[PDB]
């Protein structure tokens, strides 16, 4: 069973939509950030059912998981393909660097939203994920172009392996 | 300027959680069909500018405006092609047939919210990207696989040519 493919366009516009009812329902940034992150990790804990059903993995190290992420999974769902860059020596913690983030096409940031991780569900999908694959990890935003940033970037920590 | 190409599972999650937070946020299911309506609208505004910028239309009349739709804009935006079918005598009607529709991929309504229509913000699109090229529609849903027909259907009926 093929899936669609589709332009982006139309999701970063419901994506937007989502925010704005957010935005309304709390007040609050640091609210709006928690929803979001919650609402990912629902997303990703079925996510994850698609993907292992696409792909051949099952997992391997840190290392090689940080690959499927963002040469696999990202291009899958979100037509980009992140780059992995600044791995601690323990090989517990890199990054993602998403030069072009769908989410945040057609998007400015008002001011005083400093506090606002406008893409915040990415780190839920990423942390639900991870999790049905018995890994628990840490996502969090460190650059966001919707904050004068070069690049978003998203960092990525190896909590523990969930057996 | 490519656009970014992906698979739909994300997307359909993602309106998944909006539909979600609006149930919430209203407890009635009216007020959701008008809410995604609003919403659709918002966004079909927006979204023709971006058609009309990979798109070689501008216009004709309501039954090219019926082809441009279903087997560009909706392949465009969603990965499918829907049937038209069922014109009016007049041409001013016709229907779109979604053997597929992504947006209810995974998704299965639980009982006596009979009164939701789902997939609600197409109607919104569609009747605000009309509006932005001089044409009034209404879109409606007549056929809804999540209530068990063989199809989807969104019946479009031109209203006038504004100007
Ligand atoms: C083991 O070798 C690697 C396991 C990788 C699991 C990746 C799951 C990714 C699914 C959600 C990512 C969504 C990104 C937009
Ligand atoms: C004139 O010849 C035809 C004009 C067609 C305009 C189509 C606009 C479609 C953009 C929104 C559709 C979204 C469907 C998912």
């Amino acid at each position: 069973t093929e899936s669609k493919k589709m332009s982006s366009e139309l999701f970063t516009l419901t994506y937007g939509a989502l925010v704005t009812q957010l935005c309304k329902d709390y007040e609050n940034d640091e609210d709006v950030n928690k929803q979001l992150d919650r609402m990912g990790y629902n997303i990703g804990v079925r996510l994850i059912e698609d993907f292992l059903a696409r792909s051949n993995v099952g997992c391997h190290d840190f290392r090689e998981t940080a690959d499927v992420i963002a040469k696999v999974a990202f291009k899958m769902y979100l037509g980009i393909t992140p780059s992995i860059t600044n791995w601690s020596p323990a090989g517990d913690e890199f990054s993602l660097i998403l030069e072009n983030n769908p989410l945040v096409d057609f998007v400015e940031l008002p001011d005083n939203h400093s506090a606002l991780i406008y893409s915040n569900l990415l780190c839920g999908v990423l942390r639900g994920a991870l999790e049905m694959v018995q890994m628990a990890v840490e996502a969090k935003f460190v650059q966001d172009t919707l904050k004068g940033d070069g690049v978003t970037e998203i960092r990525m920590r190896f909590i523990r392996r969930i057996e």
